[PDB]
């Protein structure tokens, strides 16, 4: 089906959405439900009477959950938004996605959108250095990969399990490409602490238990008095991608789903709610930064290309497992089962 970019205002979409019962359900990729709390609060304040029933789980479990619900005709969500970006062209070809070009679709950087409107990049996430600014002075913030091998960072590092999250894994793929397996070998001698949940390193660094990590997201504009800082490398690669979102063809609440996606793309949402880069060409990067596509030391399309070859990803993941061990501990989102209809208690 051929569609044109939505020309309606948010309020015009919103009045139309209100007829649907006052709830839109979103299966969103993430480590913990709290990561979506800001979006939920902003959305529900902006559109009174419509609840953003967003449900967080690892992307690698949400996509399987959607595949199984499709197979059994028990589909629950209106919208899916994940970092497993290779799923979206597959679901498109399967015919289960609603072609919709949201408000602002024309301004989305072309590689961050499906040409027919089958899916859209919602916002940009990047994984790189996160440092404790009270433990480390600015001149000593580690920024390059080999900075983490210096003696005064031994025992002071906490890291997300690369074998539990493919975006984390891709950071290592790039670094091994450049510096070889010797980097991973030397890194283990630093006695890093590995954890599940990409939220956890930043959480424990904030409390002062660790000094730094190199596979974390973070605010480009930190809040006043923040003890942490997201810091890019000067030269070394970092990971970035556009989180992908789509509406299902069988969505029970298509107008509300449309509202959500159009709201995500709004310039205010892109700069005031989303905490990193925007997918839009007409949205200024935060002061001090360039557009994500202007950094020579990251390539969002490289993550997508990586994720398309499951065999290559698996082989690299398995080798990393031999260096860091099996991913230990409980899954941070909790265990949602096959048919979560609301967030966990
Ligand atoms: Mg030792």
């Amino acid at each position: 089906a051929t569609v044109a970019p939505d020309t309606r205002s948010l309020d015009e979409i919103y009045q139309s959405a209100l007829k649907e019962g006052g709830t839109v359900t979103v299966y969103a990729g993430g480590d913990v439900q709290s990561q979506q709390a800001g979006f939920k609060q902003a959305f529900e304040n902006r559109f009174p009477g419509i609840k953003l029933n967003v449900i967080v789980d690892y992307s690698k479990y949400h996509d399987a959950r959607i595949d199984n619900q499709l197979a059994t005709d028990t589909l629950i969500p209106d919208v899916v938004q994940l970092q497993t970006v290779q799923d979206f062209p597959r679901w498109k070809k399967q015919g289960v996605l609603l072609n919709y070009k949201p408000v602002g679709w024309d301004k989305v950087y072309p590689e961050f959108r499906d040409a027919d409107g089958a899916w859209i990049g919602a916002y940009v996430i990047a994984f790189s250095n996160l440092v404790n600014t009270q433990l480390l002075n600015e001149k000593s913030w580690p920024r390059e990969a080999n900075d983490y091998l210096r003696p005064d960072l031994k025992g002071n590092l906490i890291l997300a399990y690369p074998n539990d999250d493919d975006a984390v894994l891709f950071w290592y793929k790039q670094i091994v490409d450049k510096y070889g397996w010797e980097f991973v070998e030397k890194l283990q001698e630093q006695d890093p602490v590995y954890v599940r949940g990409t939220n956890v390193p930043g959480a424990q660094i904030t409390t002062g238990k660790y000094s730094a990590t190199f596979t974390s997201s973070g605010a480009l504009v930190p809040a006043a008095g923040s003890v942490t800082r997201f810091v890019l490398p000067k030269t070394d690669p970092f990971v970035s991608w556009a989180q992908r979102a789509a509406i299902f063809k069988q969505a029970k609440h298509p107008e509300s789903a449309k509202l959500y996606l159009s709201w995500l793309l709004d310039p205010q949402t892109q700069t005031q709610v989303s905490r990193m880069w925007s997918v839009r060409t007409d949205v200024a990067p935060p002061a001090g930064y360039k557009h994500i596509w202007e950094y020579s030391n990251t390539r969002p399309q490289a993550f997508a290309d990586f994720m398309s070859d499951r065999g290559a990803v698996e082989r690299f993941r398995a080798q990393m497992s031999l260096y860091v061990g099996e991913a230990k501990g409980d899954p941070t989102p909790g265990w949602l089962g096959l048919h979560p209809e609301v967030p966990l208690a």
